[PDB]
């Protein structure tokens, strides 16, 4: 079955007088391979595709500030925040050029830091990753109210700070196949503490959803306008019914977006790692081949 372990060895790194963990793994030569997660993860969704890259490519998983076993400061966890702590964390490891594994909020740090430093950046493959969305129709019928009452300071917070609503239901109805309590158990591990949970709540209240809010839209709207024109190498995965990419909004990215593969996943919601890791890390295997890297 979907491995439940991770057995990679701990690395840290100071970031900005705060220590961020990462795995790394793979022949310490050649293009390393960086693998970004996003809300509410950390370097455990990537637990089943690394070993598919690994032997052959350098691996750097980090979690996030304030996720997974990286520090975490009393910061409101804007994207703001994250993008200070993500490029500082690239240049304290030294990586110049770099292919990027991108999903979700970590899609967001990769795009936007591929626009800004396109000459480092050989290849992006990405999944159900952050686009402006302009209409709340367009958000999944399912998740609708729910994700309405996370974008405000009472509700939201009640429900996903105190009752940690984002973990325990949120997360499994993000993915198509069921979590076991093993999983389940990793996901939970970074945020027992409730005051350790504000990222979970600051992220879905900086997704770009009918035209708010103005200042995320606008940076979005900046790497869409980018990934469009560049000649940059990209793997789009996707699945149905999705969440952030609906597979009809998939169709038009492959058709769209230059030097672009798609591969249909399967069964997906947002995890797409957790429906179908043996197809997303041995296609990524053998795209990593292709490229000049
Ligand atoms: C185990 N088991 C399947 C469930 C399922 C549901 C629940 C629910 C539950 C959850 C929801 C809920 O989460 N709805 C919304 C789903 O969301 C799907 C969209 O995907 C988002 C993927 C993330 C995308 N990333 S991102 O955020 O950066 C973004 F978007 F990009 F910005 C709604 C109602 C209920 C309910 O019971 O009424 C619980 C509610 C309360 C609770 N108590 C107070 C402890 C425990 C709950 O326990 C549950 C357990």
């Amino acid at each position: 079955g979907i491995g439940t372990g991770f057995p990679f060895d701990p690395h840290y790194v100071e970031v900005l007088g705060e220590r961020m963990h990462y795995v790394d793994v793979g022949p310490r030569d050649g293009t390393p391979v960086l693998f970004l997660h996003g809300n509410p993860t950390s370097s455990y969704v990537w637990r089943n595709i690394i070993p598919h890259v690994a032997p052959t490519h350098r691996c750097i998983a980090p979690d996030l500030i304030g996720m997974g076993k990286s520090d975490k400061p009393d910061l409101g966890y804007f994207f703001d925040d994250h993008v200070r702590f993500m490029d500082a964390f690239i240049e304290a490891l030294g990586l110049e050029e770099v292919v990027l594994v991108i999903h979700d909020w970590g899609s967001a740090l990769g795009f936007h830091w591929a626009k800004r430093n396109p000459e480092r950046v050989k290849g992006i493959a990405f999944m159900e990753f952050i686009r402006p969305i302009p209409t709340w129709d367009e958000w999944p019928e399912f998740a609708r109210e729910t994700f309405q009452a996370f974008r405000t300071t009472d509700v939201g917070r009640k429900l996903i700070i105190d009752q940690n609503v984002f973990i325990e239901g949120t997360l499994p109805m993000g993915v198509v196949r069921p979590l076991t309590e093993v999983e389940m158990d990793h996901y939970r591990e970074p945020f027992l503490n409730p005051v350790d949970r504000e990222p979970l709540w600051r992220f879905p209240n900086e997704l770009p959803i009918a035209g708010e809010p103005a200042n995320i839209v606008a940076l979005v709207e900046e790497y869409m306008d980018w990934l469009h024109q560049s000649p940059v190498p990209k793997l789009l995965f996707w699945g149905t019914p999705g969440v952030l990419i609906p597979p009809a909004e998939a169709a038009r990215l492959a058709k769209s977006l230059p030097n672009c593969k798609a591969v249909d996943i399967g069964p997906g919601l947002n995890l797409l790692q957790e429906d179908n890791p043996d197809l997303i890390g041995s296609e990524i295997a053998r795209w990593l081949s292709t490229l000049e890297i």
